[PDB]
């Protein structure tokens, strides 16, 4: 097909800036503008966008600037006849960062180091509570751009990595691959457990009441897909119970999170307010997804990434 | 003419419970005994200990459970033909994964949504505020145990590594080493700036004003080393003043840290109280060391960690 121009609607603003996402694509071989959310498009119309608008099956092409694709209505975009991108491939190393971070902060107890600091306190760990993530056992569900990311971490700091992906088949960096089939024996012995799949029908739910009783009493949950693959309910009780000992959660079943969740109050939760891939150069890795789209046009090429 | 017991100092208690590092002494070949502080030592004791007393010149061996032994006297140990050894070589891992934990804080601002979870915030970081490690630059001071600890995490986790030792000699996963004389050069573009040196006449007071000033505006401190390494009064001015932006503080010049420190109460400062190296599994790190010093003792073998 023909790329005339790439719109950018104002949503993006959502994850960055409009102005610095199109000013870094100036170079792209069509022309970058502002689109505000009452906008019409049309044929040649190439639009990234956070979120859907019907105005937007006019166009010839949507790139969504998230991985997750899971609030686009696929089959409207079908009927219409116009494609469908997202962002996956992009959340590797901001998402395994803070997921490394996650696990060194509970480790070395930095988030109750944080909480003392707020009272002035010189507040000594118990004995047993300090350790180190080399020789510990981390368990990681879905092993796709963000599951690799954060494999790839644990296992640098001497982690001992296992996980879960659908065809079982071996991964770079994992100890053992289960398949769903297996996710109580793959979660049993592991001190972290971390969600790394998309929310599909499939997915909803999967962590619930029996996974916290299978999982270690002194293992902490990581969530860094979406809220719903988790029974947040069955998580605060879960909590509640000492069934496991913490979380570190950054996607929630409603966002923001509600003032009257349980969750804020435990010390061994740690929330954070769905960042764990926000970057100061989103606009790049973005802009570099674009850039390969766009030649894939010019030549001829199926697009990366596409949906429907 | 033997070693025939090992005291435990009651001092242990500051760093790990007593009984539980006797207990990691059963193998020896000599019996482990509880040592108060008015306990009289003699020809054939080695004691283990935090700290100095004037008692253990009459004993064979010291023991310091510490890496830094700057608080005892060396010249002294010298005179009375007490040997002195450090327990330098076991604070690698929990002191690598501390320091990577600060900087995975600063990077993806967790200590921020930490604030932010007590008040049930939903706070959003300013798009500038959250970054990568990946790619980012740091200088660590101290290239031994601590220092290579830091380095082959950074490393690792995709930073660009540079340091700083006595000798300025090569270090595996450190691009560039830099002689004492050229801390300026090493520390002029740094993100972070990690100190992992000892105490002595050379390195008190080597991070001052004059090193705040050559520093990034946007870059953070780390002290894992001693308090005094920093002219603490004008690490206090410089984050005042924005000739830094922060810092992760492990140690001070005074510890506790008194609850008047200004240093508590900096949004980008961590304060954590001298447990960067702490460890479930410290009494087990610690007795390897001692059972390998009472063996090169029997022997006549050179001890590992000789101090004087
Ligand atoms: N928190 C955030 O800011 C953020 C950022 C990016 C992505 N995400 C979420 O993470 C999801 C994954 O992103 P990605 O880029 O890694 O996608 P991806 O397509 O690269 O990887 C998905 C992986 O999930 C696996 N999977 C699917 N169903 C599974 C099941 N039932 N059990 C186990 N594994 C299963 C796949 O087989 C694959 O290994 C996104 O769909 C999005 O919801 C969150
Ligand atoms: N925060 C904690 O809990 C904790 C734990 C262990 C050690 N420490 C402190 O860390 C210190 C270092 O311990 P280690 O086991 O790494 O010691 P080490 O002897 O293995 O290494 C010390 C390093 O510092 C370097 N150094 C010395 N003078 C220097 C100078 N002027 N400029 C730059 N580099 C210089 C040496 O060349 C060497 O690379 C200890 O003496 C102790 O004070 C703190
Ligand atoms: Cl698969
Ligand atoms: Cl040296
Ligand atoms: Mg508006
Ligand atoms: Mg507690
Ligand atoms: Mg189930
Ligand atoms: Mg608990
Ligand atoms: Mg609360
Ligand atoms: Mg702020
Ligand atoms: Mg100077
Ligand atoms: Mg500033
Ligand atoms: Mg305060
Ligand atoms: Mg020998
Ligand atoms: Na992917
Ligand atoms: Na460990
Ligand atoms: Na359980
Ligand atoms: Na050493
Ligand atoms: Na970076
Ligand atoms: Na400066």
């Amino acid at each position: 097909m023909h790329i005339e121009r790439l719109a950018v609607d104002e949503s993006v603003g959502r994850a960055m800036p409009p102005q610095r996402f199109i000013e870094a694509l100036s170079d792209l071989g069509v022309p970058v503008e502002f689109a505000g959310e009452d906008e019409q498009f049309g044929p040649g119309d190439a639009v990234a966008s956070f979120g859907h608008r019907d105005a937007f099956l006019d166009a010839d092409w949507v790139h969504c600037i998230r991985a997750g694709y899971d609030e686009f209505p696929v089959g409207v975009y079908e009927e219409a006849g116009t494609y469908l991108t997202n962002s996956t491939g992009i959340h590797g190393t901001t998402v395994g960062e803070t997921v490394a971070g996650y696990m060194l902060t509970f480790a070395r107890r930095l988030h109750a180091y944080r909480d003392a600091q707020h009272d002035h306190a010189w507040d000594l760990p118990r004995y047993e509570e300090p350790f180190t993530l080399a020789g510990e056992r981390v368990c990681v569900v879905g092993l796709g751009t963000l599951g690799r990311g954060v494999v790839d971490r644990a296992a640098a700091l001497g982690m001992e990595v296992v996980g879960v992906r659908r065809s079982g088949d071996p991964v770079d960096n994992v100890s053992t691959v289960y398949t769903p089939d297996r996710l109580h024996e793959a979660i049993a012995d592991a001190r972290f457990v971390v969600l790394a799949t998309p929310l599909t029908d499939e997915t909803e739910g999967m962590v619930a009441a029996p996974e916290f009783e299978t999982m270690r009493e002194d293992a902490s949950l990581v969530n860094v897909a979406r809220g719903p693959v988790v029974v947040e309910s069955d998580l605060v009780a879960a909590l509640d119970s000492g069934d496991i000992a913490g979380a570190a959660l950054d996607v929630f079943s409603e966002e923001p999170l509600p003032e009257d969740s349980p969750l804020w109050d435990f010390e061994d939760v740690l929330i954070t307010p769905h960042v764990s891939a926000a970057t100061s150069k989103y606009h790049e890795d973005v802009a570099a997804l674009i850039r390969e789209n766009i030649e894939k046009i010019a030549t001829g090429d199926e697009l990366t990434n596409r949906v429907v």
